[PDB]
């Protein structure tokens, strides 16, 4: 009956964040809850990427993996696939890797973290309030589903 994996309740480990995120976190897996609608992302082995309120789905346990500076690889690890943005707005994702798996991350000032699109910064990443993946072409600025908050499953 234990909600979630191993438990979690609002926490914030390492507190030394002199500076922006260094490599030392990339280590765990990171679940990505979209403050928009409360949805947790969650990439399904048929690559149909979608979110969900149901933490208790070790789907949602994506793998990232730091990169270059500011440059962030996902990966999920049941799915086995990395994220991929196509040109029109559809997302999905396959086992092999491309340019456009990358993700510039960016940091606001509150606590909230943001994933432009590389091949694409004209548009950020958000799904929508009925758990359904947003078109990256009505993504934009103004819409706080780009507000994600990563927590990192250290205990």
């Amino acid at each position: 009956m234990a909600e979630g994996e191993i438990t979690t309740l609002p926490a914030l480990p390492e507190d030394g964040g002199s500076g922006a995120f260094p490599p030392g976190h990339f280590k765990d897996p990171k679940r990505l809850y979209c403050k928009n609608g409360g949805f947790f992302l969650r990439i399904h082995p048929d690559g149909r990427v979608d979110g969900v309120r149901e933490k208790s789905d070790p789907h949602i346990k994506l793998q990232l993996q730091a990169e270059e500076r500011g440059v962030v690889s996902i990966k999920g690890v049941s799915a086995n696939r990395y994220l991929a943005m196509k040109e029109d707005g559809r997302l999905l994702a396959s086992k092999s890797v491309t340019d456009e798996c990358f993700f510039f991350e960016r940091l606001e000032s509150n606590n909230y973290n943001t994933y432009r699109s590389r091949k694409y910064t004209s548009w950020y990443v958000a799904l929508k309030r009925t758990g359904q993946y947003k078109l990256g072409s009505k993504t934009g600025p103004g819409q706080k589903a780009i507000l994600f908050l990563p927590m990192s499953a250290k205990s």
